[PDB]
């Protein structure tokens, strides 16, 4: 029993926008197109979102909860909702984020990421993970499959539909055994999640099956140190799985602990070549979502 | 092919009850009365509809259709018949509701009606749509001009003649193309009542012409969000009008969740000064109809 969440839910004309091309398909796909604000002469880039052409009482009522949080949110690094389309099937239209998942963009491109780029990555994602914990938001699915990238320089948490007031692989113990969440399990998922970006994309425990899981991570163990990491990142992932989720870090302290490893990057992560990397129809309208206001 | 109606029909003698003054006027006209029973030494307010001074095979024979279904009912959000007069004009006789259709009261009463009151009133229609929808009945008419007042604290469902076992601006889609009314596109009404209701009284689509509305609605757009209304509250109107009717929600969930948000109003419902709001011959034998049973 809090405040009133008086967030706005925009409602959009089937003819406002318009697909371009599909972008990926779960149960709903997903197309890369352009939105037209009622009067504006503004184009904006966005994601169309469809549940598939079927409609049953429980994808459809998915869909729509997801849209409920994604409209109640405003911060940098969380993907906001655009508005929704009541037409036979609902579409959600969220901003578009080029570069896609981060999971992919890392493995697609190991080669030319750096030290910075992995850390300032990490920064962002605890700044959104905050924002969440702010207001009491528990992302309950936190991985590098749902962190989107808008440029290489600013990813967006994501995916949080699934959110509250499966995953085991990335799933703190508590939530494994006493299906229990708190934001502090969402700490154990980060950690997992930074773990993925320095591995340039692994798999967690390829190969042990979901089955042992709650044993294993019961008997002390945990995912390796990737080659990459000096101990001081190493360290601060461990900590994001401690037993006792109490003596886990808060996202706000993992802001300021990469923030500082962030300005001196490789004293803290080690990669050949560091210093030598580099990432990436009338446009004279576009603007992106995030300059697109109220 | 159901069960038997075994409803009665109570006949009043045109001496039993006397008008006192005319309430409105539509194609017949309604009389604030009293009515005493044979022989009771009891009074009971009541309002008394007499066909126009005409007598039309068309006319008369909706009145009593009506009749019959008043009379089929029985529940406290429900209008329910209490008899009618056979004399040269029909006249039916139901129970008085002093304060009138509640579309006119939220507009007279604006800056006295609190989120309170509001959410009652919604968990009340509900209970009476439900209650129909129970009786298999269909109303096929639902809009805040249809809901009569007994008290601030008290509203009954109205005006279901028209109802099966044009108002084009509160009707669901499959209403307005295909002329099928069920259980569900009285959701949709329902979800424009709730929408007068929030915006103390307003016109749905004030401006655009009947004409539009069939295009319109297809093409996704819908009724804005009445500013004091949280997304909560706003997203259960707009779940009301999706195009597939199975993926609206039902009366017995409208129930239960406007009651949930009535049990902590302002945290749903914002309006400025919510906090401060407030509303409202020998009358010895005098007894509401609610209390003269069977
Ligand atoms: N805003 C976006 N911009 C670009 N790509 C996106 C965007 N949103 C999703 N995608 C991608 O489109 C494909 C489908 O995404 P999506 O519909 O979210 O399925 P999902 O993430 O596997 N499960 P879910 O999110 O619950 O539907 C995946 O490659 C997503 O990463
Ligand atoms: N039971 C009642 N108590 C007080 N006012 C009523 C009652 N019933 C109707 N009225 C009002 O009397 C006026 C005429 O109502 P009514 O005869 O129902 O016409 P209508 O609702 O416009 N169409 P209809 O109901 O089909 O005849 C309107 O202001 C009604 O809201």
């Amino acid at each position: 029993g809090e405040a009133p969440n008086q967030a706005l839910l925009r409602i959009l004309k089937e003819t406002e926008f318009k697909k371009i091309k599909v972008l990926g398909s779960a149960f709903g796909t997903v197309y890369k197109g352009l939105w037209i604000p009622e009067g504006e002469k503004v184009k904006i880039p966005v994601a169309i979102k469809e549940l598939r052409e079927a409609t049953s009482p429980k994808a459809n009522k998915e869909i729509l909860d997801e849209a409920y949080v994604m409209a109640s949110v405003d911060n940098p690094h969380v993907c906001r909702l655009l508005g929704i389309c009541l037409t036979s099937t609902v579409q959600l239209i969220t901003q578009l984020m080029p570069f896609g998942c981060l999971l992919d963009y890392v493995r697609e491109h190991k080669d030319n990421i750096g030290s910075q780029y992995l850390l300032n990555w990490c920064v962002q994602i605890a700044k959104g993970m905050n924002y969440l914990e702010d207001r009491r938001l528990v992302h309950r699915d936190l991985a590098a499959r749902n962190v989107l990238v808008k440029t290489p320089q600013h990813v967006k948490i994501t995916d949080f539909g699934r959110a509250k007031l499966v995953p085991i692989k990335w799933m703190a113990l508590e939530s494994i055994l006493h299906r229990i969440y708190t934001h502090q399990s969402d700490v154990w998922s980060y950690g997992v999640t930074v773990w993925e970006l320095m591995t340039f994309g692994s798999k967690p425990y390829d190969g042990i099956p979901a089955s042992e899981i709650s044993s294993i991570l019961e008997k002390g163990e945990r995912l390796p140190q990737p080659p990459i990491c000096t101990i001081d990142v190493y360290m601060i992932m461990v900590k994001c799985w401690m037993i006792d989720a109490d003596s886990r870090p808060k996202f706000r302290e993992l802001i300021i602990e990469f923030s500082k490893m962030a300005r001196d990057p490789q004293r803290y992560l080690v990669i050949q070549g560091d210093e030598r990397m580099h990432l990436p129809e009338d446009m004279d309208d576009v603007v992106d979502a995030d300059e697109y206001l109220i």
